[PDB]
C-alpha cells in the first residue's frame, strides 16, 4: 507480453507479501521481534533496526538473512488504511533528483522522514556482506516508500545496482508522472508490481491525473488456486489489472495470496 507467473515466481512473491503483512504488527515493528502469528515464515532473519518516525509516522525496518544472503528492507502502509485511502489526495511536486519528473508530495515527505539513518545502516550491513542481495518490499502507502527507497540507493552509487537490487510491492498506488516512470524503467532495477485482482489502490490516483506505473505487473486474477497474469512491459499496460477498471474492490486491497495485509490478521 502476456504470460503466465511460474509456480516459483509464486512462491516468491508471497515471501515478500509475508514480510509486507508482517510489518503491521507493533511486536514486529516497532518491537523489532518476529512475535506474530505468520512470523514464523520470517523468523530466521536478524532484525538490525526498526524505525516509527515522529511527523509522518513511517514504520520500517532493515533485517538481515544470511543463509538466504539477502539484506532486506521492509516498509510498512498505513496504521489506519481504510480512512488512509478514503483521504488519499495527490499533491504533484518535483522529484529533486532527476529534473523535468514530478512524484506526490506526500510519499517523498513520508521517506524523507527515515531516509538518512535507513540508508546509513543499509550501506553499513552492504559494507559488512558486499555479496548479498539488497531486497526492498512493502505494501500500500509502504510500496510507494519502498519505490522511493530502492532508486535513492540505486543513486548513492555505491555498489548497489541493478543486478543485486530488487524491489517488490503489493497493492501500490502510482507514485510520479510519465516522465519519472521512464526514469525508472532506465536504472534496470528488477521491480515486481504485484495487484490482488480488483484492488482499488493501484488505481489512484485516477488515470485521468496524469501519474503511470513503472514496475512489471504480477495481476493475481485467482485465489483458488492461486493464478498470476503476469504482463511483462516495464511500464504501464492495459491488459492487466488496469481491465477491470472501474468496477473495484477496496476489501481486495487487504489480503495478497490469502495473507491478510493491513490488519496483521
Amino acid at each position: 507480453g502476456i504470460r503466465a507467473a511460474t509456480s516459483q515466481e509464486i512462491n516468491e512473491l508471497t515471501y515478500y507479501t509475508t514480510l509486507s503483512a508482517n510489518s503491521y504488527c507493533r511486536t514486529v515493528i516497532p518491537g523489532a521481534t518476529w512475535d506474530c502469528i505468520h512470523c514464523d515464515a520470517t523468523e530466521d532473519l536478524k532484525i538490525i533496526k526498526t524505525w516509527s518516525t515522529l511527523i509522518y509516522d513511517t514504520n520500517a525496518m532493515v533485517a538481515r538473512g544470511d543463509s538466504e544472503k539477502t539484506i532486506y528492507i521492509v516498509f510498512r502502509g498505513s496504521s489506519s488504511i481504510r480512512n488512509w485511502i478514503a483521504d488519499l489526495t495527490f499533491v504533484p511536486v518535483s522529484y529533486p533528483p532527476v529534473s523535468g519528473t514530478k512524484v506526490h508530495k506526500g510519499f517523498l515527505d513520508s521517506y524523507g522522514e527515515v531516509q538518512n539513518e535507513l540508508v546509513a545502516t543499509v550501506l553499513d550491513q552492504f559494507k559488512q556482506y558486499p555479496s548479498y542481495k539488497v531486497a526492498v518490499t512493502g505494501h500500500s502507502l509502504g510500496g510507494a516508500t519502498a519505490l522511493l527507497c530502492a532508486l535513492d540507493l540505486y543513486q548513492r552509487e555505491e555498489g548497489l545496482s541493478s543486478s543485486n537490487l530488487f524491489l517488490y510491492t503489493q497493492g501500490q498506488p502510482r507514485v510520479g508522472n510519465p516522465a519519472f516512470a521512464n526514469y525508472v524503467v532506465s536504472t534496470g532495477i528488477p521491480y515486481r508490481r504485484t495487484v490482488n485482482e480488483r484492488d482499488i489502490v493501484p488505481h489512484l490516483p485516477p488515470a485521468a491525473f496524469g501519474f503511470l506505473h513503472a514496475g512489471s505487473e504480477y495481476w493475481i486474477t485467482d485465489n483458488s488456486p492461486e493464478t498470476v497474469q503476469v504482463c511483462t512491459s516495464d511500464l504501464e499496460t492495459s491488459d492487466c489489472s488496469n481491465s477491470i477498471v472501474p468496477f473495484t474492490s477496496v476489501l481486495d486491497h487487504l489480503s495478497y495470496f490469502g495473507i491478510n495485509t493491513g490488519l496483521c490478521s
